[PDB]
């Protein structure tokens, strides 16, 4: 639950006949940010001030959205409400709030004409709240699939899922990831529990088939999982970074394949710029990729 | 003269009144296309895609806007007008344009709540065309100002300029920058041609006074930008194409001290053609590259 880390609002805004919408979060306490945009195929707005040789941004809010490249536009949409309410960094003339964002391609399901917007965007602020949120096919996850091998038809639903890993000393980290891999699911045990169907009915196993020579029937072919993990404790920007590339090994764990031409993979990390908690990088990054695997597994249990 | 290459429109939306506007290049032909962000302060949309080991995407066009970081609205402007022309990747149910983009701040002069939207962003695409288009303050260039060590009210004009270098073989390399630089703007010499002015009108030379103890009063300078294309009629690989982005920054340096600051948000994009015959070592089509940006750097604010 991403909300167990202090000042952290989580909002949806959902079109359950679309099937489409986006998720933010909202940072009331400042945060230190990184980014790794692992996919391929990802479609992001703002990471370049995520990185460590670039200045401190002032990041108001992170977005996970539906739309394909489209829904980039609902981060403008939130950008443009929170000047509205008077936030940003403020250069004397205006405040410019910041939004980084990535995508999923959601439009092969529902409506394809309807994605995330101006309106939309702005929506999921006006809902952020504190406390528990609404996991499942909601938000950002609405028309996230899973297992493309065979195209959208035969994919499992995807969503959106959330935990969070306790260490000593009060420290937390969180995760709150939207699953449209193409590639399938497994629990910890190993067993598919998401993925690409046989006409038969039965999970066919993505890399057992590619290995015997199946193809990549999935529309992007020819030429996703997002999220957001966040701690507690006090980071620089260049622990931030290495936060979200640790965090990658958790997507690993759970889906196969993993980081596809097809797929946008892509993890925002972030830690609390004031805080007297602090602990090393490299286990803050393990907790990050527990955190993000058994997100990816709650997404698809609701 | 961008245009000079083989299927490239441009066309400009201008606030003259609010002093912002943007620039779109438009690919009638698909184009290999690459970026190198240097900049410490560069806001962008869509560049993941244009990296070596990302897969080739369909680029409908690359956008210079004003705005700061809400400039990057007119890009998706762009794009929905693209979806609505029909271009785009292809998927079935739908064609999916993309336009990457980078933005200049230009909120100090003018309007600060006028910033290139969906609409500015429809605009320049309606006007783009072939052929020789208007340069200076214009479009994305509208609201651009170089040399503010001191704040912007001791700048010189910016702008939007272009250059061509000409090869051997029918090969051409071309550049179209947008310069809103901290620094200072010099020619080959090394004169001042635009910078920081002292109260009186004289050039203050801005690196001179920076390392005597002079602080920047920029208006971004608490937290702790040059922007462009530059094309080839040349067939590039997506390796070759960042290649030559990154080499064309050479270019900026010469004419731009200092240049890659902390509150710059410098960004090149390169493209090269998918179908083409012309092929030419990376190497030197990035040295033209730096030498088309680096005149194209002065025909902004002599324009
Ligand atoms: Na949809
Ligand atoms: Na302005």
């Amino acid at each position: 639950m991403l909300t167990d880390i202090d000042g952290i609002r989580v909002g949806h805004a959902t079109d359950a006949r679309a099937m489409t919408g986006c998720t933010i979060a909202v940072f009331d306490e400042p945060v230190v940010p990184g980014v790794d945009v692992r996919g391929a195929n990802a479609a992001t707005i703002y990471t370049d001030l995520l990185y460590p040789d670039s200045v401190m941004p002032s990041v108001t809010g992170i977005m996970l959205t539906g739309g394909s490249a489209f829904g980039l536009e609902a981060a403008l949409g939130a950008v443009r409400y929170f000047e509205e309410q008077g936030r940003g960094y403020d250069v004397g003339v205006a405040k410019i709030p910041l939004v980084p964002a990535a995508v999923i391609y959601d439009l092969s399901v529902g409506d394809a004409n309807v994605r995330p917007d101006l309106a939309m965007g702005r929506r999921a602020c006006e809902a952020a709240k504190p406390g528990p949120f609404e996991r499942g096919r909601v938000g950002g996850g609405t028309g996230a699939t899973v297992g493309k091998l065979y195209g959208v038809r035969q994919s499992s639903p995807g969503g959106l899922g959330t935990a969070t890993v306790s260490l000593y000393g009060g420290i937390k980290v969180s995760a709150m990831i939207v699953v449209n891999s193409f590639g399938d699911l497994r629990d910890t045990a190993g067993r598919i529990v998401a993925g690409a169907k046989y006409e038969g009915g039965e999970f066919a196993d993505t890399y057992a088939r590619m290995k015997l020579g199946d193809k990549n029937q999935s529309a992007l072919a020819r030429m996703t999982t997002i999220g957001i993990v966040s701690t507690n404790c006090r980071l620089t920007k260049v622990e931030a970074s290495r936060m979200a590339t640790l965090a990658h090994n958790g997507l690993a764990r759970a889906i196969c394949p993993i980081h596809t031409n097809v797929d946008g993979d892509t993890i925002f990390a972030t830690g609390l710029q004031k805080s007297d908690l602090t602990a090393p990088v490299d286990l803050l990054g393990t907790a990050a990729a527990e955190a993000a695997m058994l997100a990816c597994l709650d997404a698809v249990m609701q």
